[PDB]
């Protein structure tokens, strides 16, 4: 009657206001007051309604009624203004817009509060949906210095024991919502991925998988599979997308140019060498399972006739090697295996094929270690922070940190659409974002590859694995153990 999933190193400390734990592991106990449902649809959680207002600086919510913390104590207003208060405007979370802009806090009834904010909050819901800091400890739980003691959440399981080889979980009792249909639930600390697929094989773990749980690269995937073991694989919600530097390359600023190398490329090829054909070729920048992706097309099929000709219209011409006024085609794509495994692999699949359209690619391979690149590998932030966190981050050019780089930068086109985007409120931000995805495709600014697939594998007596939504979550919900 016992789950048993891997993790790749201990649990941590829980504090759900804190960044010292993995996230699954505070998905178990800890709970939002909305969730991150399929298709980053926003979810009833521990508040069954909501209501943002003032052109999106005020936040309505009402609370569930007859929850209890695992301890017993009732959740209601107070208790929900205790945890936010614990942690919204703190300097910390000021990467969260909810955090940064917060003005204050207001307490109706034992059900009822209204969040007030600055400005408008940019996707207020989707990040109240996070695994941390957005969820709710109990009150009593803390002691008079408020330090974090016992992860005493909401949440459907009870910590028993913790330590460096396992972490130790059961149902809890008068839980407010459905109860797994098993009563236990153990975390093994197995560090070495050789050891996990081992561990599956033998009946010593039910589950493996996870960015941040217990990855599984597509060799494992494979194996297992080989081995007559079920495994999953969810399309995924990170896109590998390239990009093109026209300021340094001259033959980028023709969009026909990145066109043709767009379509040059084969996505599928792209996927078996480096995914062994689990992941899903790119037609967007963002995969459907993000919310507010796009109308969504279809990924470019490889048509090296196609592309020749539009070189050709560009006025490049020759063979093997296109040239225009004495200049070869020539390209160079940077890249780092250390910040992208697979990275270089990727650069000859597409010299190869660039090579066939009569573009000559140029591959260097680098340390983690500055625009200095005509065409380079960039990865999308992922659920639950897309559509707005890489948008924002990637391609408004007046946003500017130090960590990040840009896949494209047009502060006369594409800014004013991001702008307009990040402004849009409830039925118009589908359409308004609609706009800045138009411009992508229709001035071919970005080159979206394949969606980055998250693989699972679970043994055969686990029925009702259901693929997480985010990297943040544990994949517990609707399991049923055959025995
Ligand atoms: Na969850």
């Amino acid at each position: 009657g016992t789950l048993r999933v891997a993790i790749a190193k201990p649990a941590g400390n829980l504090d759900p206001q804190s960044h010292y734990a993995i996230w699954a592991i505070q998905d178990l106990m800890f709970e939002p007051l909305v969730k991150y449902g399929k298709g980053g649809q926003i979810e009833p959680c521990l508040a069954t309604d909501w209501k943002i207002e003032d052109g999106g600086k005020t936040l309505h919510l009402t609370l569930r009624e007859g929850v209890k913390f695992q301890d017993g104590t009732k959740f209601d207003a107070a208790a929900c203004k205790w945890n936010l208060e614990r942690w919204m405007g703190i300097d910390q979370f000021s990467w969260m817009n909810c955090s940064k802009h917060f003005q204050s806090l207001e307490v109706v009834d034992d059900y009822h509060i209204t969040v007030h904010f600055k400005e408008p909050v940019l996707a207020l819901m989707q990040e109240l949906s996070y695994t941390r800091p957005t969820r709710f400890l109990s009150p009593k739980s803390v002691d008079a210095d408020g330090k974090f003691k016992e992860p005493v959440g909401t949440g459907p399981w009870v910590q028993i024991s913790a330590d460096d080889t396992q972490s130790v979980f059961e149902h809890y009792d008068g839980y407010w919502g459905d109860k797994p249909t098993y009563e236990r639930l153990e975390a093994k600390v197995i560090p070495d991925a050789r050891s996990r697929v081992a561990a599956l094989r033998a009946g010593e773990i039910d589950l493996v998988g996870g960015f941040w749980i217990a990855p599984l690269t597509p060799e494992e995937g494979k194996q297992l599979e080989a081995a007559g073991f079920n495994v999953v694989v969810d399309p995924g919600n990170v896109t590998l997308v390239m990009a093109f530097n026209p300021d340094r390359a001259e033959p980028l600023k023709d969009p026909q140019v990145r066109k043709a190398v767009s379509i040059g490329i084969d996505r599928a090829a792209i996927s078996k060498v480096l995914y062994h054909g689990y992941a899903k070729p790119a037609g967007n920048m963002f995969s459907a399972a993000l919310p507010y992706a796009g109308k969504q097309f279809d990924a470019p099929v490889r048509d090296a006739a196609a592309a020749s000709a539009l070189l050709e219209k560009a006025g490049w011409t020759g063979s093997p090697i296109r040239s225009k006024d004495g200049k070869p085609l020539t390209l160079e794509l940077v890249v780092s295996p250390d910040a992208v495994p697979g990275s270089r692999v990727i650069a000859e699949v597409i010299q190869s094929e660039m090579k066939e359209v009569g573009i000559d690619l140029v591959i260097r391979s680098v340390d983690h270690a500055e625009q200095k690149y005509d065409l380079g590998f960039f990865l999308t932030y992922g659920a639950p922070y897309d559509p707005f966190g890489s948008l924002v981050a990637l391609c408004l050019s007046t946003f500017k940190n130090d960590v990040e780089g840009k896949l494209v930068t047009d502060p006369v086109n594409l800014d004013p659409l991001i702008n307009a985007a990040t402004a849009a409120t409830g039925d118009q931000i589908e359409p308004t974002i609609q706009k800045v995805y138009d411009w992508l495709r229709d001035n071919d600014a970005i080159a979206p590859l394949v969606y980055v697939p998250s693989i699972w594998a679970h043994s055969k007596r686990v029925q009702g694995f259901t693929s997480p939504v985010t990297e943040y979550d544990m994949p517990y919900e609707n399991i049923v153990l055959a025995e």
